[PDB]
């Protein structure tokens, strides 16, 4: 399901460090700030969890920061009118792999986009990997590819 595929990808760390783009996060890839400023970030976790945390959190904390930040996914898409008539036309698996780019990315794959609506899936898997994603996370964008061309778990397991 989503939030063992996702657990997969990021991880789970206890305290504040950099995600692969050199930005502050915490938990199961929890991004507290784009600042260059630790400060900031250690008030972005404060505020997230409420309580003075000093950089460090629980993994029940972790965990439902997690809930909150795949709810905020599956909602991102819901409410975007290009994403949510893909993701409703995608069956369950495909439908985590479309959550897992929305967590990692947020709200320029337009054509993808339509090729998988199209369910046209190894051509969506050739235009989803020419893109600045797959270059720089590429195991994790080959995972999540492999989930869209195939509609198994297979990279997963
Ligand atoms: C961005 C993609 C090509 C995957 C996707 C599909 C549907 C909804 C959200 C994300």
């Amino acid at each position: 399901n989503i939030f063992e595929m996702l657990r997969i990808d990021e991880g789970l760390r206890l305290k504040i460090y950099k995600d692969t783009e050199g930005y502050y996060t915490i938990g199961i890839g929890h991004l507290l700030t784009k600042s260059p400023s630790l400060n900031a970030a250690k008030s972005e976790l404060d505020k997230a969890i409420g309580r003075n945390c000093n950089g460090v959190i629980t993994k029940d904390e972790a965990e439902k920061l997690f809930n909150q930040d795949v709810d905020a996914a599956v909602r991102g898409i819901l409410r975007n009118a290009k994403l949510k008539p893909v993701y409703d036309s995608l069956d369950a698996v495909r439908r985590c792999a479309a959550i897992n780019m929305v967590f990692q990315m947020g709200e320029g794959f337009t054509n993808s986009l339509r090729m998988l609506q199209q369910k046209r899936w190894d051509e969506a898997a050739v235009n989803l990997a020419k893109s600045r994603w797959y270059n720089q996370t590429p195991n994790r964008a080959k995972r999540v590819i492999t989930t869209f061309r195939t509609g198994t778990w297979d990279a997963y397991k």
